[PDB]
């Protein structure tokens, strides 16, 4: 843990003029508040409120007043506010004025169900994401359009990858912050983008992961591109998903680790896949929350569509590395980059425990391309289609009670009424796509 | 009616120089040839043939060859400027290589079903359709643009309706073609127009409704204008529907009419109701074959929202005019001008003819406005919700099983298939609306 | 020899930042990805993996994952990517992630078939190239235009030869990366390009050419011009293709160098032509692997027209350059440079090692202009035709079963298919030449 007092004079050994206290609403995006190095002690003492009502996700304008506690341990500096001035971070839990803190913190609602496996022992909960981003050209109004920064493809190479000189610029500039950076290149998409790291501890996993779509963001603004984790901005082409690579830390060896079995891994781990897989039609919802995430999750693309897994193969939801060894992982791959981390987290921590707990038998890992499967010939092996519209799957979370117990009698409740009121948006709205089918010919 | 040497005659009478036979295809799409009066005799002989496979839902190409048996009742000279090219019309049956009716033509289903009520006592099946149609300005090149010619709202005058040449030509060249025209007016929405026409028997009627459109597509595009059926082509404005009043007729008897029971209406007619009222849940995606149509659906503009029915009132799916006696009649506003009028005559002729050999007691008159209550209150009467998509309401179909027996089994088998591509290729698809709300957000 | 300890050693010493590990698919596209020097150790421990689904044509999807084992005799560092970001590359090779290499990756094809030269006893079968392309402006946007920055001829001078400082900046550019280089010149047709660089053993020139390409694509686009290597871009002047001068060599002496025969030739000299000029209507699919390079070998534009050879000129398939010694060297001609460069040698391996186990007492020396014969002649020397097009050489590469397992198996039915379906889906299409030959006019 970093310290309270060399905190304060972690700001005279580098001469940071402000901090950044940054918090997340319900729907993953990176709220913030600046204050001066004036005000260091005031925060660090937990005296810093702010306006609950218009922060998306948090309690009505009668019960207003909220304040900011920071987690010291998420303190890093912004290396490109050198010369302006040198801006620090920090995250930050949120609290009532009761001093109870708020069972609707997104971050809260992980800080609780990562509890749940101390009760039944595991050191840690190891999250390596891939969260994949496409990258546009912007204008003279510098206000991004739907033209992708080439016409490029998976691993390929400058002068068809544009984003050559980019990426290098955000993963430096991601390494300034602490990480360590697996690799950077291009996926399959032109314009997509891939930059993978090492995994982390589930939380300081999801708060770097916070990190990187700030970083990935405004160093492409800086590079005349604007950088999108929309899941599927075009039709045909492979979407952006951000993988989902777990696993139990104990004791100084991985929990899925099994030194000499066939496929090397633990009845931990297999009782960990039936847990997803069990419950995958409920949760998913909430780690696809908006309506195109379900336009991406189509077949062809690298994207499951039926829930299943398999091993070193990318058509179901979750996919076994060939590769182990202390790294050994299972790769849920149905998580897209408009989920909220904390959140996805939350959920699948539980309903994955779920499957140890209740020591549930995992199905028949279909080894074949699920996507070339007759309607009636994966219909006898009993592996079923992920929910469509975003209205049918979040009657199958609500319905769902083990993952709606992990998503907080706050959360939960404000989360659907604005699921579903951002869905009938979608439901009663014409599109011009409409026009086209039909206004000439009838 | 009309013998073989009645055409004849008539064709050197007026001095027509060109047939044309008109039929219909699965999804309501009038299709005609044109042969000369050199002809005449030999389509008669009903020895003139056209190819199967190409008219969508009919046949397969290994069984191509198909004939054209007219229907001497239809014909009706085209009087729009044609001294030198006067035309004549004939509505075909369509029959097979062994002159057998075809399983899939749709004039042919209609007068199928038309025979189960010669077994339940009915004279006739008079329709008095309401088709609400929208009007469309050109461009320079002709090509429908997207605004509309006048910008009035429900019984406008000149100079706010700029369609008012236009309808008056438009119901002039129709009472040269056989038709007695009720009213021409201007309807909710801008750019939409109504025009009424006398009740007739459904394969009379439904020939009036296949002349309607046609029509009306051809005179206002001699005003320079586009006119579409389209049902709900702006969101947020009423979508046009095509209200469906009814009558059974029982020697000389408009069986609804007999002026004790609660209303002054029938018991045949009270029964009615509850077999649409049962039978309304699967019968949308005839009445509405388009995903279009299901963003009228959504409540507030006139349309049917919920399966309940309710006197004088529009609101619900079945109003019931107040002018009674022989204007007594079923109207019905789930009809949109998209729809099939011989499969949607045949539907729901299966759906109300089950009201009258069980009758099924039919449930409560909801003389609210059913727009204003809520899930609570809907469900406190228990009000069934019509479907949410062509998606539910093409589920909902094949159960009524009563239902898939008014369409055939050969056109329901040709209309599942061209409705789920047709739902698969929008269910895939991104539109706009998709990146708007999130590309620059996410 | 380089070692795993001499890596660690110039990472330090040359301060580079990044790694980049390289390949290259089946099609001659080289798809890289870029890691830090912080994960140097895990890519020399061998433990960095890939998606192999992706590379086209290495796999199929469902057993992607696939290793990546590093060459650590294809180290160089890049010099454009100054003291901010600099990089170092390395050549890897492609193990299936059981830790056998993949049958399908086409250096190892070479491996393979060079070690069928150590049972004849060969210590190098060496290799010199010739990759001539052309160069396009830049449009204002960054996008190859239809004009070629120069209009000369051979050998010009400034300032008939924009690309004078172009070709001087990349031959700097290829000199600090171990290159030697020949000769940098101006080719026949207008805005073409030649640098010649002086020949390295097989798997090493390959290395050398792959790398070589990259090295101009970069470079011409920081003067601003497409660099591009497709055979015939412009109709009517000369094609860009890559001649292969070719040298077998036995204990530091040329295996083809004895001045006693004719031509200052040897035997297997000789004899290895034999093993080439019957082969040739075979490999003429893996030389010329596109759709465009078969409208390059027309007659006029000095390339091979028909399969012969001659001393000293420059119409046939083979030339003999007139300069013997060490430089006493095989022209093949057939091929551009959109063939695969590991593909050819373990083609012309097995092809002209055929000629010292069959040896087929090889044709004799057409010395005329071969361009200028009429077909009465062509089949009275009985000099082989070359195949018209793609889907013609294809069908006469499945014939000579040798050349096929030249290519091993994997590598030719995942060539077999993409070829047919780019031969297929150019010959279905219409572009815009059968547009103006035929539509006004019939
Ligand atoms: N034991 C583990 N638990 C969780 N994640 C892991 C583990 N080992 C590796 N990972 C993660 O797997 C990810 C690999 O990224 P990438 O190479 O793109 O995956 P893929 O092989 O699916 O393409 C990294 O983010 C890494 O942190
Ligand atoms: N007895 C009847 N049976 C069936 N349809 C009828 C009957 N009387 C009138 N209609 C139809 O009602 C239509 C007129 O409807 P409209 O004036 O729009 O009434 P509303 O405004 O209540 O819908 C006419 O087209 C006519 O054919
Ligand atoms: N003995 C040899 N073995 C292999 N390659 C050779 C030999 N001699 C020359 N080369 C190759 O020939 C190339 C020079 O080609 P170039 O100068 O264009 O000759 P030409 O103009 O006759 O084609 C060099 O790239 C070199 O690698
Ligand atoms: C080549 S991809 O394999 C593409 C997967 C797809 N884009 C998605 O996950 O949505 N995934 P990865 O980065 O793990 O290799
Ligand atoms: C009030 S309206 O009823 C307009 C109908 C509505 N736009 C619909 O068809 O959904 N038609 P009409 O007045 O002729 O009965
Ligand atoms: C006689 S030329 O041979 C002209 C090149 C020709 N257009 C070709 O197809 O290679 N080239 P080079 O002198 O490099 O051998």
């Amino acid at each position: 843990k970093y310290t309270k007092e060399d905190i304060f004079r972690f700001a005279d050994e580098q001469n940071v003029k402000f901090i950044r206290l940054q918090f997340t609403d319900i729907l993953g995006i990176i709220k913030n508040v600046e204050i001066p190095v004036s005000q260091l002690k005031k925060a660090l003492d937990n005296k810093i409120m702010f306006d609950g009502s218009s922060i998306e996700g948090f309690v009505r304008i009668e019960e207003s007043d909220m304040y900011l506690f920071p987690d010291l341990d998420t303190w890093v500096v912004f290396p490109w506010t050198a010369e302006k001035g040198k801006v620090a971070r920090m995250i930050c839990d949120i609290y009532n004025p009761d001093m109870t803190p708020f069972a609707g913190d997104p971050r809260a609602n992980l800080k609780r169900v990562l509890k749940e496996m101390e009760e039944l022992g595991f050191t840690e909960f190891n999250l390596g994401p891939e969260p994949e981003f496409f990258l546009f050209k912007l204008d003279e109004n510098r206000r991004p359009t739907l033209e992708l920064n080439d016409s490029g493809g998976y691993f390929d190479l400058a002068p068809t990858d544009l984003g050559e000189n980019c990426r290098r610029d955000i993963v430096l500039e991601l390494e300034e912050m602490g990480f360590e950076i697996e690799a950077s290149h291009h996926e399959v998409a032109p314009g997509q983008h891939e930059i993978d790291f090492k995994y982390e501890d589930a939380i300081t996993a999801c708060d770097s992961i916070q990190t990187f779509k700030l970083v990935v963001k405004t160093i492409a603004r800086k590079h005349g591109l604007h950088a999108t984790f929309m899941p599927k901005p075009l039709f045909g082409v492979n979407g952006s998903g951000m993988h989902f690579n777990m696993s139990l830390f104990n004791e100084k060896g991985n929990a899925f680790f099994d030194e000499s079995g066939e496929l090397e891994l633990s009845q931990t781990a297999y009782h960990f896949l039936a847990g997803m897989l069990k419950h995958a039609r409920g949760y998913t919802a909430v780690t696809n929350p908006t309506i195109n995430s379900f336009k991406r999750l189509v077949p062809g693309y690298e994207a499951p569509c039926y829930i299943a897994w398999s091993g070193k193969n990318r058509s179901p939801l979750v996919r076994v590395p060939s590769s182990r060894g202390l790294s050994t992982r299972l790769e849920l791959r149905s998580v897209d980059p408009s989920a909220n981390p904390y959140l996805a987290m939350a959920v699948l921590l539980k309903a994955g425990l779920s499957g140890i707990k209740d020591e549930l038998t995992p199905p028949a890992p279909v080894d074949r391309n699920i996507y070339g499967m007759n309607e009636e010939e994966r219909e006898a092996t009993g592996i079923y289609d992920l929910p469509e519209s975003l209205g049918h799957a979040l009657i199958e979370l609500e319905k769902n009670e083990i993952i709606k117990d992990g998503l907080g009698e706050h959360i939960f409740e404000h989360f659907i009424e604005a699921k579903t009121i951002e869905c009938d948006m979608f439901r009663t709205a014409v599109h011009p796509w409409e026009r086209e089918q039909y206004l000439e010919i009838y």
